[PDB]
């Protein structure tokens, strides 16, 4: 009759002998008809949910989906795509049931009834994004994404609650070995999640530095790192502190911020031994010593290239094993773009150069090269909790920059045909028209006024030129043979014009729109930081210690390892591990 | 002993911004201008990784014969940090806004710049692009850098001042 | 009331004595201490929640004694606790 306060009465009183059976069907009804609110009645007043949670019981619990849902037929179909393959027709199935139907407050209520309340709301919140995308229709996507967030509102609120508890025993709420979705993790939970809400928080930002700086206590200072890369002995010290002196080594170069400053500092050397050949190693002989040492170096940069490539959730799941895929993936990180680029153009600016022909033409490739190769110092250094949050503001200002550049090209066009048409210089070449138009005017935005070329006033020597009217010598080298002079308070004019729309309208309304616009997205691409942070920790944790010149040491000992044949878990054993999910389970009930 | 003095008279003024931070017309803002180095630092990262790879793209490019170390680290940082602020060799990089032509047995085409560390001469094979390349530093340091300093300046000003 | 962090005993006990505004920064003075001696600090969260609140009641009855009497409320700070 889906009414409540008859059903309470009849179960607070008159006569209270209800024995097992008589709550049993009663939950059934209470389940296939949606109903939430006797479901917690029930569990109140207790189930027993290992006698209650049969199999037939479930298949029956399926059995009453919606037929023209996205599911029913997708059993049907079956009859994320790994969950088809396990679900199949003592409150993990049953808060598993309701995510998979939408039911929304039966999910949220069998979340308060079960283990594991962190790992689950991070766990509904996979199964809701990746199920809205294997969901036809968009309506209910709304309700699937909207109940998605309301996991993603509680998770975050229970951890933080056990995170000011204790930070050490909540640090080991993310990296336990979770035996469900084939040994997961908390972390690998929340990136498969697209969790930006779950990484924002305060307590999971403090854990990812503890694993940046792993078994090297993240509180040490930068300058004791960089005084302790740079003599390997000051390791063993009174500066930095950590948690057989042989895996004292290997808590130290295995660390990731150590294998960040190994590839920071391989990669400066790059960039230096990169210069040294293109500013003073660069004849048109055949490729000297550190000509060669440059190729070898970017073929490392290119195997380092490929081991992201053939080694790399919103998509696919881990392990497609089929390229098509994991080229995919690899081809749409805007940084692998970035480094493939360089290296496609290292590449054509060496086959350039060792042609005897295309000698001048593979320098120039290289020194765009060399543009190409410190830009990727922006990639590198976003891991960085100090710059990389502002290196990830600065291409939310280019859809600014396109309107300025649109603004100031549209006046830069109507101020330089009107001032090359106005002055009529002798020298009109399309190289130099093309100038006076463009390049001359955009210099006058910064300083290079040059008025000696475009204001007759200021330039002598007036018979210049055999054609009638009056004309005037310009003294620049581009600014033409002579220019006229019929107009030329007009220039004048039509410089000061300039100035004002392009150095001052245009510049100081930049301004204004990036004053505004850092103001959007400073909140936003904050929290799109912290969710690409523990990306970044993790990709260097499973990249080899050995930096990119020496890392064909780590190749030859990879490619050794297969001639003779970073998932991050810590490890505890299952009674220490049980205390932490009674010490968690506890902090849940104080929550609710 | 007299340059060390030099820049002792510099810390000893700097210790003047000390003093009148107990003024509450000037102090509520001398304690800001510390605030703000956080976003200097990135404004000098940012500018300095793009000075690396401006300057060394547009020494490359136009090749000096005048290549010392000194000279070459000023051609590549100084030179291009000035066109910040204006000072933008024009007749040193772009070989159209410079005469002799003929100044080096190397194979290739050469011209002399007049100024005194702008080499003795430069390439002028591809100065169609290092003007593009001056064009493009001028974009991103001094419209993109610049601008979204002040946006970070004005940002945290908002933050820190209460 | 102050030193087991008893904090509505505090809260209490501050409102029945003499010293309103000594006693709130004194107050303010010990938990701020007493927070660095202490060794975990799950505790010191309260500790240091109730230290604020004792910030606030000293902020508001000084601010009250102020716009009373500029002068009378003067000596209140440069009396001889
Ligand atoms: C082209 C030039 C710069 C050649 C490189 C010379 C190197 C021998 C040394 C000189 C000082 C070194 C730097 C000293 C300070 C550090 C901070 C360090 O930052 C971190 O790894 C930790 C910050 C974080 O937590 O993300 C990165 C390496 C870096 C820049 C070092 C990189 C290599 C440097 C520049
Ligand atoms: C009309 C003329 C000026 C030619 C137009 C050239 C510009 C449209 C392009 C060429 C080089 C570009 C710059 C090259 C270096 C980058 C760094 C980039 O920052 C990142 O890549 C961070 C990585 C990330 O956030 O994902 C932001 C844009 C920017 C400044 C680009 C701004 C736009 C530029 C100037
Ligand atoms: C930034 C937005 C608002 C648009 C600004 C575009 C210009 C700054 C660009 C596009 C066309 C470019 C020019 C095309 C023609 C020339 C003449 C050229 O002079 C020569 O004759 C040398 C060899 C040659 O290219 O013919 C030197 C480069 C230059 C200025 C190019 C560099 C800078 C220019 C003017
Ligand atoms: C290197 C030169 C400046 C030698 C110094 C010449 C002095 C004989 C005189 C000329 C005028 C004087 C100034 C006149 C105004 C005052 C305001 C005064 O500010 C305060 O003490 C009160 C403000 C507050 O409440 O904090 C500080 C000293 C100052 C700068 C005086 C400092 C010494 C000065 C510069
Ligand atoms: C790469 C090249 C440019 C060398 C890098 C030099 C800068 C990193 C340093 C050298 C001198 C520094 C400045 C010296 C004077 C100070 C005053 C200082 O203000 C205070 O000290 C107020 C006191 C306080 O608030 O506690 C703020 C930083 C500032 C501008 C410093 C800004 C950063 C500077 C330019
Ligand atoms: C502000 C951030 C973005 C980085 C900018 C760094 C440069 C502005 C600094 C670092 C290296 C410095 C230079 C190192 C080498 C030289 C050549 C030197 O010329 C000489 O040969 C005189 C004596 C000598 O030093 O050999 C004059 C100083 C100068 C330009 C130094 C002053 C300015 C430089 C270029
Ligand atoms: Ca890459």
């Amino acid at each position: 009759w889906n009414r409540v306060d008859i059903a309470q009465s009849e179960l607070f009183r008159g006569d209270i002998q209800w024995r097992s059976f008589h709550l049993e069907a009663s939950l059934m009804d209470a389940l296939l008809n949606d109903r939430p609110e006797f479901v917690r009645l029930l569990i109140s007043h207790g189930l027993s949910l290992g006698h209650f949670l049969t199999p037939m019981r479930l298949a029956q619990l399926y059995s009453a989906a919606p037929s023209n849902s996205l599911i029913r037929n997708l059993l049907d179909q079956a009859s994320v795509g790994h969950v088809l393959r396990m679900l199949l027709g003592p409150w993990s199935d049953l808060l598993l049931w309701a995510l998979l139907l939408n039911r929304a407050q039966m999910a949220m209520y069998f979340w308060e009834m079960g283990s594991n309340a962190v790992s689950s709301a991070l766990g509904a919140c996979l199964l809701l994004r990746v199920m809205a995308r294997l969901e036809p229709d968009a309506e209910e996507a709304a309700r699937r994404k909207d109940l998605a967030f309301k996991f993603e509102g509680m998770g975050v609120d229970l951890f933080g609650e056990c995170y000011r508890s204790s930070e050490v025993r909540a640090a080991r709420l993310l990296l336990r070995r979770c035996p469900l979705w084939g040994d997961a993790t908390c972390l690998q939970l929340a990136m498969q999640a697209d969790a930006r809400a779950f990484f924002a928080q305060d307590g999971v930002q403090s854990l990812l530095t503890q694993k940046w700086w792993g078994d090297m206590a993240s509180t040490t200072p930068i300058w004791a790192l960089v005084l302790a890369f740079f003599c390997p002995p000051l390791i063993y010290t009174r500066l930095i502190t950590f948690r057989r002196c042989l895996r004292r080594w290997f808590h130290f170069w295995g660390a990731p911020v150590t294998i960040f400053m190994g590839n920071v500092v391989s990669y400066l050397l790059f960039l230096l031994l990169f210069s040294r050949v293109l500013l003073v190693d660069f004849q048109p002989a055949p490729p000297g010593s550190l000509e060669l040492l440059l190729y070898f170096w970017a073929f490392t940069l290119l195997c380092e290239e490929l081991r992201q490539g053939l080694s790399g959730s919103g998509g696919p799941g881990p392990g497609h094993a089929s390229l098509s895929q994991r080229l995919r993936l690899y081809l749409a990180d805007s940084w692998n773009q970035c480094d493939l680029v360089a290296l496609t153009c290292f590449l054509l600016g060496v086959g350039c150069r060792l042609t005897p022909g295309l000698y001048h033409l593979g320098r120039t490739v290289l020194c765009i090269d060399f543009m190409v190769f410190t830009v990727r110092l922006l990639h590198i250094f976003t891991v960085n909790k100090q710059l990389g949050p502002k290196i990830v503001i600065v291409s939310k200002m280019m859809k600014d920059v396109f309107f300025f550049l649109f603004f100031l090209g549209v006046w830069l066009v109507a101020y330089g045909v009107a001032t090359e048409g106005l002055l009529r210089p002798r020298d009109s070449d399309f190289p130099s028209i093309l100038r006076r138009v463009f390049y001359r005017p955009y210099l006058q935005i910064f300083g290079q006024i040059p008025q000696e070329d475009m204001d007759v006033a200021l330039m002598e020597h007036s018979n210049c030129s055999s054609e009638p009217g009056f004309w005037a010598h310009p003294p620049g080298a581009q600014a033409g043979t002579c220019v006229s002079q019929y107009a030329n308070w007009l220039v004048v004019l039509l410089l000061v014009i300039f100035l004002l729309v392009a150095n001052i309208l245009l510049v100081n309304l930049l301004i204004a729109m990036f004053s505004y616009t850092f103001g959007k997205v400073q909140g936003n691409s904050d929290l799109y930081w912290k969710a690409q942070r523990y990306r970044l920790i993790r990709e260097f944790h499973s990249r080899p210690a050995l930096a990119p010149p020496f890392i064909v040491i780590s190749h030859l000992r990879l490619l050794l390892r297969q001639l003779c044949r970073e998932h991050f878990r810590v490890y505890l054993s299952k009674e220490a591990e049980r205390k932490l999910l009674t010490w968690e389970s506890v902090h849940k009930e104080n929550f609710l």
